[PDB]
């Protein structure tokens, strides 16, 4: 009897950052929210648990890919940018309201994540209230 002791906790594979095929642009838009929005964000004080995907097994959080299918991080974001994975900014955008709702989903009103992430957003939203063009 092995008792399942060898099956452990393992992260998914990270968001791709890169698709040869995917049709890709530089915009104006997108210059601005790596030059801007997502390089302010990276600066601020709560940036660091939003600054690479989710660790579940660092974090011990075994549950959360349970409850999170689309995972998503402003690490993965800057490659994404610095690759130029986007078509278009809303899809930037997306992901940035993808990392943000997971948080919400995942943890509950009051934790101190959800406090990161509130502050996060309220400077996200603030950002991106006029891009260029
Ligand atoms: C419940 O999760 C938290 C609660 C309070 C403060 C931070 C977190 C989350 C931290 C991370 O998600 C995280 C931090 C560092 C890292 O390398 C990978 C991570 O997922
Ligand atoms: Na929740
Ligand atoms: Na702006």
């Amino acid at each position: 009897m092995h008792h399942h002791h060898h099956h452990m906790s393992t992260n998914p594979p990270p968001p791709e950052t890169s698709n040869p095929n995917k049709p890709k642009r530089q915009t104006n838009q997108l210059q601005y929210l790596l030059r801007v929005v997502l390089k302010t964000l990276w600066k601020h004080q709560f940036a660091w648990p939003f600054q690479q995907p989710v660790d579940a097994v660092k974090l011990n959080l075994p549950d959360y890919y349970k409850i999170i299918k689309t995972p998503m991080d402003m690490g993965t974001i800057k490659k994404r940018l610095e690759n130029n994975y986007y078509w278009n900014a809303q899809e930037c955008i997306q992901d940035f309201n993808t990392m943000f709702t997971n948080c919400y989903i995942y943890n509950k009103p009051g934790d101190d994540i959800v406090l990161m992430a509130e502050a996060l957003e309220k400077l996200f939203l603030q950002k991106i209230n006029e891009l260029p063009t």
